[PDB]
């Protein structure tokens, strides 16, 4: 049954950490998920719902990369990967808007997703300036940036919930690199964990968190 | 190779992953470590640069435990194992105080090093020895330490299980391979109990000091 999902991660940051059906998370009885929040293909009373369509209006639709069982694929930009819905106390409640990573890193590509994006890296080709660590500034960069050694292991870090490589599509964050100010600090999430973006007007920004 | 490298975790912790020339680390092009931050043998804008003799005024002697390529060696007390020189800028920069590692964890070796550490083991032996408290271990904080499992992690400090079979158990006790005699500067405070904020491997820890009784790490 389709066993689609997001990578895990993004559930996490929701705060749901096991599954039924779904290998990216943790194994829990069918009996028991009736009576704790889990992540599934199915509808449980407390739980986040992926599907590949709408289920209902409060559903939201994800541009990101995710997974089919065992397998991750990579965000196809443009189109939705898979739909979420929350469900709590058997009624459904919105979700937040957030950005959401491609899934390059676990596919060990460095690649474009499109040529929208090749443009945008030219376009603006040194900004996302160092991810600001809680005391001082430290190096961060796309996935694709030409400074970023060819291998990547775990000790580097995504922005994940529980250097700094971002795999976000990078035109994503074309709404918040134009503020009106000169400089602006943006409240934004990235797979469901809250971020700020503190970006300057003439083309780059600091990530956090 | 015959180069010589620290053990992996010491420049990990302060903050290089990737190595040009060294094997204990992640591999990264020449080209790439002009501008990335590495550890090496050689001279790079930023990088942790390990050398067999000092290199600058602020150069920081080591006596660790070290490794010849791939094989790890023990420390020898009080004996310099290598110079580590942290290159910023092509400025160097001050390294902060730390113990460290003898290497013991990684050569699976559990003797003391000389006859001073096992003296200062029985001279502290709450903190050094391991003893049975009653149905659980106490102070069997040193690899050469007694009630200990058959393997033990390579890490600053190591949360194991200690056990005496039958008779008692401990879950989740730190464990270290520091050259014991280490500790001396933190045995002696004017308060009776102590706190202090030290570094082992460069990694920052809690050293809590009871006088003349016990003392442990945490991280």
């Amino acid at each position: 049954s389709n066993k689609i999902s997001c990578l895990p991660r993004v559930a996490q940051n929701l705060g749901y950490h096991y599954s039924p059906d779904l290998p990216g998370f943790c194994p829990i009885p069918k009996e028991l998920a009736e009576h704790w929040p889990v992540v599934s293909n199915d509808r449980y009373p407390n739980c986040l719902q992926i599907t590949l369509q709408q289920v209902c209006e409060l559903s939201k639709p994800c541009s990101a990369g995710y997974m089919v069982g065992q397998s991750v694929f990579v965000q196809t930009p443009g189109v939705t990967s898979y739909w979420l819905t929350e469900w709590v106390d058997g009624k459904a409640r919105a979700l937040p808007d957030s950005l959401f990573s491609s899934g390059r890193f676990e596919t060990n590509s460095r690649a474009f997703l499109d040529e929208a994006e090749e443009k945008f890296a030219a376009a603006h080709p040194h900004a996302c300036l160092g991810e600001i660590n809680k005391s001082t500034v430290g190096g961060s960069h796309f996935i694709f940036s030409q400074y970023l050694p060819p291998l990547l292991p775990a000790d580097a870090v995504a922005l994940v919930g529980a250097c700094s490589v971002v795999d976000v599509y990078a035109p994503s964050f074309e709404p918040y690199l134009h503020p009106e100010t000169l400089s602006r600090v943006y409240k934004i999430m990235i797979d469901f964990k809250p971020c700020r973006l503190m970006v300057w007007r003439n083309a780059t920004f600091y990530v956090q968190e």
